[PDB]
């Protein structure tokens, strides 16, 4: 593994994806990521609800990296002295001590390396995991997804090659704020004083927020997803404890991989697919028709009410033979 | 596309579905229907439990509408003056303006007719969704499902033709009534008086009904579903905002698209389906014992206590190889 | 039929399996299976909370019954006399009379054998559905699964045969349990007294536990489950009445057939699968590290604070290649 070509690769916050080659450039390398934890307070709503983040690099969710089937992806973990908790991070791509938890548990001013075999592609979850805390690490927003890609790119059930023009990374957050006896949602001085309270909302099961990128709105507007017509985007969508079901309205899922796994064929032509708690999926599409779509969490009290909604911007031109307004709403 | 033939079709009410022929009969077509939107009071149990539904063509679901690959749907939408709210309508089917949604928001006393290729072959869902009241219109049974069929008919995974003789649409309605101080049912005056109040219930993201075809009940007894030994039956089943698991007591899907695309293979021998909200599904199954058959939501706290159930009335002959009471019930 | 070898089978407790092989060993055969129900009292967790369960054979879950395709599964079914309650038993796996139900409804002092053919391969939900109170007994222990073998053993996608070493049957479970208005569980003398306020806890589709095997750490510590490093283990899951996400942490699933069904291809290099409330499901796994691995329902708020979370533990040696820390956690 000495002897492997070693390259440093520098991340970017979702949705954008740090560059890299869909079909592999030559062979195995070792692949080297540095991220920094941040424990931080982020608002996550217009009325001024906050929740103290857990975040890798600083996001929520962190960010995406991208390596192919083979390669060894080396990290570099640290936990700045700044933060109060402990942290550690599970790969669900890797395989072995709880897929790098048991070896990574850091404490504040402490930092870890490790190195595991991208052995299976697709696109897998990954967040921390300390024992006993796991599920608030996990809710704070501590987890991200990372991407395997095969070493000759992606391709269809049938061997046909699909090469993607853009990428986004969706990570999807399921946040429970304590309200006091007023139906006003709580602010705290510090992460751990939080934590009573946040279990109970938990155990009900039913998150107050579920939201795209971090916030109510992060990806709407301005920050809207862009793209062109006869472009190729590929979606990666993520929930590390929670399901979800993408829709692009008024588009489709031409070839969706619900599992996330590239050696399971994808499926075709999806309205609406399903991708369970602890998992990340990947749905390739071509636009067809410009103008905005809305990427949203089907359960439309979700998207709507609790803040799964995100936009696409597609510049070019209508098609009337495949959609057309015979007679304008008139009465 | 003037130069196509164009023919106009009679909707039938849920569970039927109006005439079609499996295979498309020569090429494509223009297929032309009306729908009249009606907000009206629902009875959805035997307390009494009122909702003001928004129904398509008047009924909870709406519609089924059939077209092929390649068709033309054109749908002219009619919102009545005694309506009191602004309506459109999203088909997942289409490409472009939210599927159609952004082209067709017509205010009581408006109408509009769409026309859109239906260039995807499955069973998808259609709903409202007025910017601002998504979430509240579709829990409203403002919904329905549409089938475009490959040209050729259904095929299993591998070739062979799958012909039915008998097509059900079950549409699942989560339904989100609001409770007075004594826990009984409320009830308004008109829909915008319920807002308030059912947005409250629609954000703890728990239905308190979830019905088959607008109501408790309203597909058993003499409303039951029929079919015979030897029979071959699809049921399309359709849920616009939630999840659900479908299961037929006693049978089996046979042949169940769960994604509800026919371009995706059909999985086989399924004991229960799983049809993430915001898409429709299809199974066929061979009946092969008499009898009925309970047809429900396998989350049987959704299905007996919640309202999720329906029946299968079966005639024919018991086949005592397949099963057979050795010992009845006996001291 | 009359002349087909017949063989008395005797049944272990979950995870444990009953003897069998995995392709026959000869044509057709009547295996013969023999269960008590129990109704007693069971401690599900660590602060002593009580519930009285409903057991086929005395366990929560059931036991596994193991037949291969083409078999008949004679099942004699004996209620106690001590028992209050009348049960029955539907096969998920069997055709007609709702799955065995309308044929084995025994009041206390009653028992019934019956018969069925295991005409489609793999693993199926069993549970007891008492008209009028299906959800009752299902949520209250009374289910487990059954699997039915192909003749020639299981294969993945293209006719390779997966032969497993061991074989474990996870049953999950989510239990109601009402609490009083100081937040305490409550007790009661018998089933029948806890019935409305059990009814009024499922309504709101909270479960207060989530438990494999019965109870909170059933299959952790001393009592967690075994392999090597080399071994090929498949993992049997089953849940009656809602969505499950398994995920092995550290681990994957290699082949899963998510819908359990064989005839049905499974899927490739899982990270995290789901299976409907409703259906089984199995996952293969060839072992490759050694120490402790846990095996969780996905949604970690289900997994780590209500219940749903086992272990295994692997020997072997350890693939520095796979994995391995760079630099252990340091200043
Ligand atoms: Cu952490
Ligand atoms: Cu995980
Ligand atoms: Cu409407
Ligand atoms: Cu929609
Ligand atoms: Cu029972
Ligand atoms: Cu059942």
């Amino acid at each position: 593994i000495a002897a492997l070509p070693r390259q440093k690769v520098e991340l970017v916050d979702p949705p954008f994806v740090h560059a890299h080659s869909q079909v592999a450039e030559g062979g195995p390398k070792v692949v080297e990521f540095t991220m920094v934890i941040e424990e931080k307070k982020i608002v996550i709503d217009d009325a001024g609800t906050e929740v103290h983040a857990m975040a890798f690099n600083g996001t929520v969710p962190g960010p995406l990296m991208v390596v192919h089937q083979d390669d060894y992806l080396e990290l570099t973990l640290i936990n700045p002295e700044t933060n109060t908790l402990m942290h550690n991070i599970d790969f669900h791509a890797a395989t072995g001590a709880l897929g790098g938890g048991g070896l990574t548990e850091i404490n504040p001013g402490e930092k870890t390396i490790l190195r595991f075999k991208a052995t299976k592609p697709g696109v897998f979850v990954y967040h921390c995991a300390p024992p006993g805390m796991v599920p608030w690490h996990v809710v704070s927003g501590m987890n991200g997804a990372i991407m395997v890609l095969p070493r000759e790119g992606l391709h269809d059930g049938k061997g046909k090659a699909l090469t993607y023009d853009k990428i986004y990374y969706v990570g999807e957050q399921d946040f429970y704020v304590p309200r006091d006896e007023n139906g006003k949602y709580k602010k705290y001085e510090a992460p751990g004083d939080a934590y009573e309270d946040t279990v109970k909302v938990m155990r009900t099961l039913t998150p107050t927020h579920v939201v795209f990128n971090g916030a109510v709105g992060a990806l709407t507007g301005d920050k809207a997803m862009t793209a062109a017509v006869g472009e190729k985007v590929l979606i990666v969508h993520s929930q590390a404890n929670r399901d979800t079901r993408p829709h692009l309205i008024g588009g489709h899922g031409d070839y969706v991989w619900a599992t996330g796994k590239f050696n399971t064929p994808p499926d075709v032509d999806q309205e609406t697919w399903f991708i369970p708690g602890g998992a990340a999926g990947a749905a390739f599409y071509t636009f067809q028709q410009p103008g905005i779509y809305a990427y949203v969490n089907h359960n439309l009290i979700e998207a709507f009410e609790l803040g799964a909604a995100a936009h696409f911007k597609v510049t070019g031109e209508w098609n009337d033979d495949l959609m057309t307004s015979v007679l304008a709403p008139s009465g």
